């Protein structure tokens, strides 16, 4: 049964552990692969994490945007290896997500200057999208929303560094039904993380160009979308400036470059993932704003920290788990960290928002390099 | 179908070999994760080891209360290793069973004095429990009783070289729906091994404090509990004086640490599984003592022997094959012991209760250090 | 239920990638099989890849006809390693085909002299073919054809250098139930692609005595047969002379030797995959001559790059994926393509027709000797 | 379903190859273990290859009757590995078999003098058999027959080098209904390999005190059982003299010691697999003697060969594939031949009997020791 998408998410007031894969510290001795820009999506049965190899293996002499790069992916918690991971697709940017009944899995391949994303549905290609800006098509590097039997995701293409052009597209049973392209001028999208709530799509991505808060858009299933900024002095990107007041622009300050990040929208309020560290992609806190979707204070009231400032982190994505999944009556926020070591190779940490008492701890990659 | 837990356990004579997994002697050569606390639970189609891995491999320089620390499962026999393990919770103390639909999860992680238990049903945290003591929040260690649909728990916070606090609890789906403080003054309850017995569990603890004698509660569905200690002149815990008059009073003497052990009650009979050395964990037998359960003398009637005495041995707790599983009239008791080596790594080994021929002899973990 | 193979290839303007395993990139670290000959063949369910092992792992000492020769199969994608294969037949020529009940596996063992081929139903063996011109009974490497429960081969005895004799077979569950010797002077069959189309089989195969250009066959499930060879001066054969004015008889220049290939026939057009090197199997290109299986011209209209002229090629060959798997109205055609390395040792990739956009590039074996 | 087990055994002209693991060709680089003693038997849905391990790997430190033998399991032709291996039971003498509905497995451990049958039904401890001798309890090594939901079973207690005591039993559920002791003086009867044929069981065993020939037991359901040697001056353990008149007593010449093998009865003929080498266990054949089962002389019809005489055999036995899982009228006869190395550890192949066309060939393990 196709997944509704209907149900709102429901309030957390923390984020509890929920997986650890602890894979540079299995692949100094055991055979895993060397991964990339992990992310997780769940099944009605299961939770699965996905990654990108190099098509290599830690400690071996084999370790962007490459032919041999493929997606894959292993039950969630459990160390991405030959022997256990089952293949997607081949790309270099990727998304994936379960519509209920089978997985979508979208690969981007080909050169810069010519890359198409390739959509399977249940291992089967059933439709491909051509770069139409012709610089580096790319895509959310994380699960893609599923709502009634529909999945969506947004692409970009255009430079990373400047004004791109940006699109959303409804996607059923891997077939692309609804293409829009967003008006956004001074804005800039990358990577996005997308989560259904109450039959709408909200999707939080990364201002590579010149902003230091995080853009959003959402939209309904006809692909109708609003498009802002989240205005907290809480900044969310990576690199960043110190907390000040915000604005429902780009602020420009830090604005440069960026990270893989989320956020959930409550409403006015807003959990913002975040490193810790305004320079480097050192740490991980989830702050939750009551009013920092729209208004412009740095003031929050709730601090979970999730990564010590001293130890790695790295891109941040968000998933869902669907009623169909849990057997509750909301949607359950939860999200993902990637902890990137060094070869350059990343282990995944995951936690999931409850209503219950929860903990503030580090739960760092820990393999000694 | 849920576990009805409503039969008795079924007399048993002697102990039968079930499974032995020779995870060291493995792991010299192949990739074998280095674990700690194994326990075994059985679902009504299959019996699992769980097991808790420090992310690290055996023959590797990654090699108590670690964020690395995750409870992972295997099926039964198997060598735990990244490429056959199923991961179930960050944990560096746990607890799991099986109600008949999905598995129970309980994992512990966090610092010490703030830690806090994740409960899964099916893999989705459903339920969460904090810190009541601030002091090392600790579970069994083994697996949970389940009872028509309930799941039951012992949970112990506080000094482990005084007096704790000691909480028993009711699970139903992942969710505490009932939870009980033990009001139990110079008891010492620690790692609890617990079993359902018609429609009652009873629990089978360590007591670290002042006790080499094994303290014990037993508690019907709505949590009414009996606490006391086990009378036998036969000391089941290790360090442990020799054999001498009981009582079921704590008994002082070598009182101080232990070990985690299990004792399976019938009527006034009870069987206790210990070490044989009385100063180290070195073998295991079990002793069947007609009436050891209440009465003070230190003699028995059977002795099987399960690890010699120049090996060494750890951990020993205990589990349960429901009718449901096997098709008899009562329920199976069954037991595991850890084989503690050195890095400090662990293999098992596995028996069930029979009423038909059996024979002692030595099943150690066998690799050459 | 039956694949009924009634439908028609669906019309393709370009090849999308599906699948790469990175086999020798991974293979130098993790246990990995040293393999030949690879091929894809689909269930209603997925696609698994096949391959001979030489019964060896890369990077040791024990890495062409041999009793240690072994069909395996994995799912598509994923790295034929020991701990994932599934042992198939033992083989050191082979074929298998899914006739959307069980799989039919065909493997060839014996002596030059005396060998035979065994047929296997779901793992049961359930026929043999006793080589009828001791000369080396050989056959496809790659996916038999299925139509309504008959699967269909072909299978050559005789000189590869010369004249040999080639006999088509129909097996329904496993059993042969009707042969047929191909009366084709001239003619040389060697190692054929062959794809249902709309109730009817056609074979690509490889001449290697004398012909630069593909020998074809078509049949019906009565095995009513009629031969060709492709008329497109755009060879298909490697080694083969530059392109010129073809024929519909054998090309005798450079015509000795082969690899072997696949063309997909669409009317009077033709799909042609072919190495880009005349000399050497080096590159891949998919080349759509709209007149090229009759007509004797050199000039085509697409072009799609497949593998890089200075990138090692081999082996390629056809599979399908029926409408009972997709859910379409036509037949996909999909081909495989070895890369080729060194021991002497394989990759693959893979590729399916669609109408949507495709780009070219190269997907190399990208293993650095 | 249960196995009817009433269907003759079709008559077969040859053997063709089914499996052939190539496992110390594998354990060379993976991690692959070291077995002794495989054995074959089959579900309704597939075969397995059953094997002892050492509880140790190859190329390790850690490469008879030891508490870390363990029986395991993979699928039919994969290597035996830790990653891949189901665990069966601590065996260091087994036997296994499938009713239609569950394995049952059969696992001898303990003392030489006290050693107890452990019998499981799938993985349940079902009953216990204990030593009524106190020499070396042990079974088959080869799977046990099951007619009609009961399967059955030779065990022997005693000296291997004179009389020892000989029990066959019924076993309903994994639960033993029916022991008859065998009556038979000068007789000895070792590592049976038995079989349904019509209702009945046919065991062909070992006579390691003075026979040469083979003895056989045949008994129906209720165990009234007959005995005998075979008459066949084709002798078939190994050690043997050179064929000449043989009998039906055991036949004293070369008669210490033997070789763990098989035979099929059909009517008066028998089909012997036996070494090729009379002194050594080197090479392997399968002989049709038209009446050797009764008849004394040295005349066969057909010698099929198996393995070279210049390459290392060891132990063979029978296996058979039942009506329900191949969906013919009759019971298939196969066997499989254990091929020895060295650590001493063994790969396994196996072949099945067709009425279609064979040949003979050498299908040695090939390791380069
Ligand atoms: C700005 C997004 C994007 C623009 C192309 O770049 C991604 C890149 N994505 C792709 C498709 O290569 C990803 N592999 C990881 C990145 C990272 O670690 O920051 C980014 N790299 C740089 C140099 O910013
Ligand atoms: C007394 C129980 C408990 C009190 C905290 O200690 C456990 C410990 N449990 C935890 C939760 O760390 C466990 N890993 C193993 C132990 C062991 O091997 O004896 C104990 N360690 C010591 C130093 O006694
Ligand atoms: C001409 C087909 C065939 C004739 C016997 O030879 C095949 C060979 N097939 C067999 C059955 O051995 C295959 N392993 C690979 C080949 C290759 O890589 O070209 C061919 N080898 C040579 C020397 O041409
Ligand atoms: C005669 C059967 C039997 C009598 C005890 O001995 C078996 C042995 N079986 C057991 C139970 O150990 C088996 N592992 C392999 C043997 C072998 O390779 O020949 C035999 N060994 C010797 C020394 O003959
Ligand atoms: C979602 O829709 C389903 C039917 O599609 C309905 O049963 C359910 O109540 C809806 N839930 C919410 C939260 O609106
Ligand atoms: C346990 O309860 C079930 C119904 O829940 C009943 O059928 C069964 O007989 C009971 N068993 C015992 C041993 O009391
Ligand atoms: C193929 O045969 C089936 C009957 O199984 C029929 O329904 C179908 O329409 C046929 N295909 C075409 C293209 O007509
Ligand atoms: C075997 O038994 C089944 C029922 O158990 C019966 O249908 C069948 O005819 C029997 N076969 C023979 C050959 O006796
Ligand atoms: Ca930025
Ligand atoms: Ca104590
Ligand atoms: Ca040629
Ligand atoms: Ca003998």
């Amino acid at each position: 049964v196709k997944l509704a998408g209907n149900s709102s998410l429901c309030p957390v007031s923390g984020w509890a552990p929920l997986s650890k894969d602890n894979s540079v510290r299995i692949g100094s001795k055991g055979d895993v692969f060397v991964i990339r820009e992990p992310f997780i999506s769940c099944s009605p049965l299961e939770c699965r994490t996905f990654f990108l190899t190099q098509g290599a293996l830690l400690n071996d002499k084999h370790s962007d945007r490459s032919p041999y790069r493929t997606l894959m992916s292993v039950p969630i918690g459990s160390v991405p290896s030959p022997y256990n991971a089952r293949f997607e697709s081949i790309a270099w940017s990727a998304s994936a997500c379960h519509d209920g009944i089978n997985w979508l899995t979208i690969g981007i391949t080909g050169p810069d200057n010519g890359a198409v994303a390739i959509l399977k549905y249940n291992g089967i290609i059933t439709d491909t999208i051509k770069s139409w800006r012709n610089n580096i098509l790319r895509t959310q590097e994380s699960e893609c929303a599923c709502v009634n039997g529909s999945c969506f995701t947004v692409m970009t293409d255009g430079p990373s560094n400047g004004q791109a052009s940006y699109k959303i597209f409804r996607i059923e049973k891997g077939k692309i039904v609804k293409s829009v392209e967003m008006n956004a001028p001074n804005y800039h999208y990358e990577e996005c993380s997308c989560y259904p709530d109450s039959s709408e799509i909200t999707c939080v991505c990364r201002d590579n160009w010149h902003g230091s808060n995080r853009p959003w858009v959402s939209f309904n299933q006809n692909l109708e979308y609003q498009i802002g900024y989240i205005c907290s002095g809480i900044f969310g990107d990576n690199p960043r400036p110190n907390d000040k007041t915000g604005s429902c622009g780009p602020v420009s300050s830090n604005g440069a470059n960026g990270v893989k990040g989320f956020s959930f929208k409550y409403g006015n309020g807003v959990w913002i993932g975040r490193t810790k560290s305004i320079s480097s992609r050192n740490g991980f806190e989830m702050i939750w704003d009551p009013n920092g979707w729209t208004g412009t204070d740095n003031n929050f009231s709730i601090k979970q920290d999730i990564v010590g400032i001293n130890e790695w982190s790295g891109y941040s994505g968000s998933f869902v788990m669907h009623p169909e999944l849990t057997g509750l009556d909301c949607i359950v926020p939860c999200f993902w960290v990637e902890l990137i070591r060094g070869w350059t190779s990343g282990s995944s940490i995951s936690f999931c928002g409850v209503n219950s008492d929860t903990v503030g701890w580090s739960w760092p990659d820990g393999a000694e390099l």
